């Protein structure tokens, strides 16, 4: 699966300053010397880790197979010394979680972001891929409001001989009950995580956010599903309820949710999200 691994990355890319901790390794800003576009370079010390190597292999494989404006564009993977360079487009607006830091979102912003996440999920699920770590931190925005899915290190792939997955992966607050129970599951697991992400975008945090992650591992399969509480519109509450069904076959598909009243009534053009990005830039500058 490493068939298209490249060599000598610094002949095509310039590595610039560090921009953050990656799901694996550290991520640096960089320049594509061929276009002068800015890229993100995830650098992984293959020597330091080895248990994670399978997850690193999976991230590259999944990224290399995606071609969508709703999934972080993949440039390639490059070997240098003991380091692996995973190169992707740089998105200048930060994550949806970042954008929540200064204050609450309104329902137009929530709907716009959810609509784009849904387009990303529709793409992935049509490719028989399951993201398995949907949450605001893995939703990235361009500086002008485009919304893309990121961090495919625990993504799953269905095939003709593997029609379900059963791996225990994800982030506990966002995990579907059937994933926690390690039942056979599919793309409907992402739809549950989308429901939790909708609560996260509305309330600023997922249900059970104050609890130790191990505690929520028993609470989620046991308890009734979360609902969105507070003075939110009925269609937003219904959107969340639709996603957060304990029985996965009763959850809608991403395509179906793109037609939900909440999305149709409230989603607007993505360029309006620049206001959110500007709010974050102002907020960050005085922290
Ligand atoms: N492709 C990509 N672009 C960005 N951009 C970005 C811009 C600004 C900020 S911030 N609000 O100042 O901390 C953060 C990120 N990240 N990115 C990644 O793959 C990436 C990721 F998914 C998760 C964590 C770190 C990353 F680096
Ligand atoms: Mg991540």
């Amino acid at each position: 699966g490493m068939q298209n691994l490249k060599a000598d990355p610094e002949e095509l890319f310039t590595k610039l300053e560090k921009i953050g901790k990656g799901s694996f390794g550290e991520v640096f800003k960089g320049i594509d010397n061929r276009t002068q576009k800015v890229v993100a370079i995830k650098i992984i010390d293959l020597e330091e880790a080895e248990d994670e190597i399978e997850d690193i292999q999976q991230e590259i494989t999944v990224l290399s197979q995606c071609d969508s404006p709703y999934v972080t564009k993949y440039y390639g993977s490059y070997l240098k010394d003991t380091k692996l360079w995973i190169i992707m487009e740089y998105l200048g607006g930060g994550s949806a979680l970042d954008l929540l830091e200064p204050g609450p979102l309104d329902e137009t912003q929530i709907a716009t972001i959810l609509r784009e996440i849904l387009k990303g999920l529709d793409y992935l699920h049509s490719e028989k891929k399951i993201h398995r770590d949907i949450k605001a931190a893995n939703v990235l925005l361009s500086e002008h409001g485009e919304v893309k899915l990121a961090d495919f290190g625990v993504a799953g792939q269905l095939t003709d001989t593997q029609i379900k997955r059963n791996t225990f992966v994800g982030t506990p607050f966002w995990m579907a009950p059937e994933v926690i129970k390690q039942s056979a599951y599919d793309s409907k697991a992402d739809i549950w995580s989308l429901g939790i992400t909708a609560i996260e975008l509305a309330r600023g945090e997922p249900p059970h956010s104050e609890l130790h992650p191990m505690k929520v591992l028993f609470l989620i399969p046991k308890n009734n599903p979360p609902t969105l509480e507070g003075n939110y519109s009925k269609p937003l509450k219904e959107f969340v309820e639709a996603c957060l069904n304990k029985e996965p076959s009763f959850r809608p598909t991403a395509k179906e949710l793109l037609k939900h009243k909440f999305i149709l009534r409230n989603a607007k053009k993505t360029s309006y999200l620049t206001e959110l990005i500007d709010r974050y830039k102002r907020w960050k500058a005085e922290q």
